């Protein structure tokens, strides 16, 4: 259907390991959208072309308005472009860089948009299991929207692709190869409520190693300025056994959530 003709490039939004995204207008309707850019020998050699084939799938579905929106694809034997909904307020992983720390207000508010979002997935046993500041993007009015569904899979699963890069925002049994399921994203939600209020993750740590160890004994301390409310949240999600970290019902109605946030369940 489409090709690239079909669309006026404009500036880079933003670079991960596979996908170049640029802000693009498409010449008929003027509409504004995202192109995600992925460079075909790039896939094949990671071997991720189920990944992208997984993205395009659940994406184009899913329709909830804490979740980025596919609309569609093209190729040219060089690359395949994916035709994203355009979050014009960028990145969390960006206001955190502005910001440093997040007050209790944004962060429970983040933290519900989150939930939301993730209970709409998990009723159709979609796990996103990549939920991480940089793929968390800012639509017009602020409000959240999780993108990059490539690790996405139905529950439960095993790990079949290799862990390229940090380990920050993923629970013990993600690293360690087991058998998991929704819980995963319960504790990147823990992960990400720390890191909000703290400014950076939990588990952090100078090497691979010491991080996977941090994780997998779960080795974190909080700050004087981590109210008690926070810390009980943080601590209740961060549960090495997943069978022991709450419903997304318990995270919504969390006392420190209902207080602090400006959205509702
Ligand atoms: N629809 C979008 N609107 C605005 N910026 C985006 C959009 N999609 C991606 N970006 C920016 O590009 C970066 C990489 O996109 P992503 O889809 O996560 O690629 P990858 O799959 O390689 O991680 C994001 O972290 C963000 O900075
Ligand atoms: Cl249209
Ligand atoms: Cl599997
Ligand atoms: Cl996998
Ligand atoms: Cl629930
Ligand atoms: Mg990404
Ligand atoms: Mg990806």
């Amino acid at each position: 259907q489409w090709a690239l003709e079909d669309f006026e490039i404009g500036r880079p939004l933003g670079k991960g390991k596979f996908g170049n995204v640029y802000l693009a207008r498409e010449k008929q309707s003027k509409f504004i959208l995202a192109l995600k850019v992925l460079f075909k020998a790039q896939l094949e050699k990671a071997g991720v072309e189920h990944q992208l084939r997984r993205e395009v799938e659940i994406q184009s579905h899913l329709r909830h308005p804490n979740i980025l929106r596919l609309y569609g694809y093209f190729h040219d034997a060089t690359r395949v472009y994916l035709i994203l909904e355009y979050a014009p307020l960028g990145t969390v992983y960006r206001e955190l860089q502005k910001l440093s720390k997040f007050d209790e207000q944004r962060t429970a508010t983040y933290i519900t948009e989150l939930a939301n979002a993730l209970s709409y997935c998990h009723s159709k046993r979609v796990i996103h299991r990549d939920i991480k500041p940089e793929n968390l993007l800012l639509g017009s009015a602020g409000e959240l929207k999780i993108a990059d569904f490539g690790w996405s899979v139905h529950a439960p699963s095993s790990r079949r692709t290799t862990l390229a890069g940090t380990l920050d925002y993923l629970p013990p049994e993600m690293i360690e190869g087991r058998m998991h399921d929704e819980k995963v994203d319960l504790w990147s939600l823990g992960v990400l409520c720390y890191e909000f209020l703290v400014g950076k993750p939990p588990f952090e740590a100078n090497t691979y190693q010491e991080t996977y160890k941090r994780i997998s004994r779960v080795e974190f301390t909080f700050p004087d300025f981590v109210t008690e409310g926070a810390r009980d949240l943080i601590s209740r999600l961060l549960k090495h056994n997943p069978s022991q970290r709450p419903m997304l019902r318990e995270v919504l109605e969390h006392p420190w959530i209902t207080a602090n946030s400006s959205k509702p369940s």
